[PDB]
């Protein structure tokens, strides 16, 4: 994996020069795309910027994000050949710093469960997960520094632990989903990935020109209250390896570590996650549900067929738990800093499964809004295990300091 | 003007049918357009639908709402034969429930402050408002039953009253945003045009399908407090004229009507909208205040241009002051269950002044959330006055109550 910092770091320096950076880039996307299959397109012809703290820094943008200079095909046919006029407000946040767009990454149709082409860097024969599935893909096969994907129910976190690469969904409506195809408006969350917690804090810097991201140097002694979201269900035994790995490895660096259960209001938002996200992706999709029912791939197709029938009273209904939800979590951060649990139900599941995986880890906290960030812990069968750093709303800098903090505690 | 309520009612009873309904606002558009100038784009071949609660009813949108079928030019020379590939999610409800979209009203560039050039229907000498001029002027000239347009600032409801039509600025983020030009994505909030409150509540009820929309009735000796809002200075004569009209109207209708002094915390709301709004606006439109500076419309660009050093910082002090301000906002409506206020400075501005109007008597409940509600009260020197209902935060159904209250009184 390339490290974004690292490449700041050294172009800074004049130790490494912006068009150099970026023709590897171009180097290692040929050398993996024909196993991969990362990029709905790719960019040869993208070069370097002449200045910004991103110049030199290749990017890659999940296909739902809107491009004016590329197609946004949203992976579906609905959308073949689709231009948007302007980049999104996102993309313009990356050009602006200097970045290269170096091409879209695969999504899943209307990032949904419908999987993708792509591959598991680490294991060809598994997936890469969803439904930034290409973005994830891309980081975590060495391709690029930094790309963009988006969460409704996981398809940050989970994908990013899937594939071993460093991830964060920043807190919710902190970058502004505008040019960013709609799943639900009360859940959508841009996310960033990268190798590790200090790539993507200087590359939310560049974007954002917020103080908190500068300057983050790792967590001491953070407070950490470990959670395994026994509501969500039963856990896959590769997964708990890896958040014992991190407890451990955060104990000897100086954690203090104290595992607790989260309140029933919390269990109760988890639980309609589902109705809130679904409700309003009929609202969202109306268009293509109505005009281009059948042209809608499968998996998603049937699940929004099994939900025309949700009510906006069981919606509001919802909401208020969700609202419940997160005035009971604030309390459970009074006496810890951050949270940790699992990034994922285990290791990337095959392709033949025909799945992305279940975002049953994901979900409560997209909707709670938290910052979270994966940290890669360790591997099993080959295929990567990692754990999620979760902090207070608006405190997506000391998620990313610990998650820091856990990375060096993890190399001993 | 033309009524929702009343189409319906004749339509459902077999009096009239959808396709005489629509030939009816085809000939009301056909009549007076070519000296109102509302329209963008009309559609003389939009027809009725055979089924659903709005089936023969014609609805303009404002032109910075997607649609499928006709262009979405933004108000802007930059968009210019713009073609959205899906219907916005807001017109997809309205097609969903049987309507009929009808054509794309006049906006003000990216539904700022440059004028259109449509003129008000009781004078054409002056504004009809903005940045909804279409969609106001439209339904005040009798065109249309309903119209959709959207407000950050004011561009509902100040627009509604200098035209004399009924409108309202449903809760924040009730109506999705999906499909709609982005300037402040902690503002913007889809709104509608309509005759009386009656016509708004009967759209919203076909639109969302929420009960509370369901069976609306006038209210009963509701408990007003009037709030003059000092804090955005002392309004015209003509302004003050009619809220004097109403709450005389209101008393002598048997409403308990009391002055209230709004919290300070509120008053600070108000003072910082412009930061959010403005700090906002610059990321939503990055890439055309890069890309396209020079065709951006005159007045917008020199606000954007005196903007660009708007930081995150004071961005973030503003949000909070925000937030506070709504917590106490919700505390006054413990003992009224309404707010009677102003909806613009006075009567609309002539054209000579090249303004749509200050929209200060309006920019702190587009911040706060809550649902306002237009009522035309007089006129002087022909030109329309109205009073604002505002309700608390997910009362819509309490304030078009009310509204259909006050318009009663009004009417003795």
């Amino acid at each position: 994996m390339i490290s974004l910092a690292d490449l700041q770091r050294r172009i800074e320096t004049g130790e490494l020069s912006p068009n150099a950076a970026i023709a590897q880039s171009h180097a290692a996307i040929e050398a993996r795309e024909k196993e991969v299959h990362a990029f709905v397109r790719h960019d040869k012809s993208a070069r370097a910027q002449a200045s910004g703290p991103l110049r030199g820094i290749a990017v890659g943008i999940k296909d739902i994000i809107d491009t004016a200079n590329m197609p946004t095909e949203m992976g579906s046919e609905i959308y073949r050949g689709w231009q948007p006029r302007s980049d999104a407000p996102v993309v313009m946040m990356l050009k602006r710093a200097g970045a290269t767009i170096i091409g879209k990454t695969t999504t899943t149709a209307f990032a949904s469960r419908d999987p993708t082409a792509t591959l598991n860097p680490h294991n060809t024969g598994h997936s890469p997960g969803g439904s930034s599935s290409g973005s994830a893909a891309a980081v975590g096969a060495g391709m690029i520094p930094l790309a963009l994907g988006t969460q409704t129910g996981g398809s940050v976190i989970q994908p990013a632990a899937y594939c071993g690469t460093a991830a964060i969904k920043p807190s919710f409506r902190m970058l502004p989903t505008v040019g960013v195809k709609c799943y639900s408006w009360a859940l959508d969350t841009v996310g960033l990935f990268g190798a590790r917690a200090e790539d993507l804090a200087r590359g939310l810097l560049a974007m954002t020109g917020r103080s908190e991201f500068s300057g983050i140097v790792p967590a001491k002694a953070p407070r950490i209250g470990v959670v395994r979201q026994e509501f969500a269900g039963a856990v896959e035994p590769a997964a708990e390896q890896g958040l014992q790995a991190a407890i451990k490895a955060a104990e000897r660096a100086g954690a203090s570590v104290q595992a607790i259960d989260l309140p029933e209001a919390v269990h109760e938002a988890w639980r309609i996650h589902p109705i809130i996200q679904d409700f309003e992706a009929h609202r969202a999709l109306a268009w293509e549900f109505s005009e281009h029912h059948d042209e809608i791939a499968p998996m998603l197709r049937a699940s929004l067929d099994a939900t025309v029938g949700l009510t906006p009273k069981e919606y509001d209904e919802a909401r208020r738990i969700g609202r419940r939800g997160r005035r009971e979590l604030g309390e459970v951060f009074e006496g810890v800093d951050v949270l940790l649990t699992y990034s994922a139900p285990g290791t990337a599941p095959a392709k033949a499964l025909a799945s992305t995986g279940d975002p049953r880890y994901n979900r409560l906290w997209t909707l709670m809004g938290n910052p979270c960030v994966n940290v890669p812990v360790l591997k099993v069968g080959g295929l990567p295990i990692g754990v999620q750093v979760i902090a207070r709303f608006g405190n997506d800098a000391h998620a990313l300091a610990t998650a820091w903090f856990l990375e060096d505690a993890l190399a001993k």
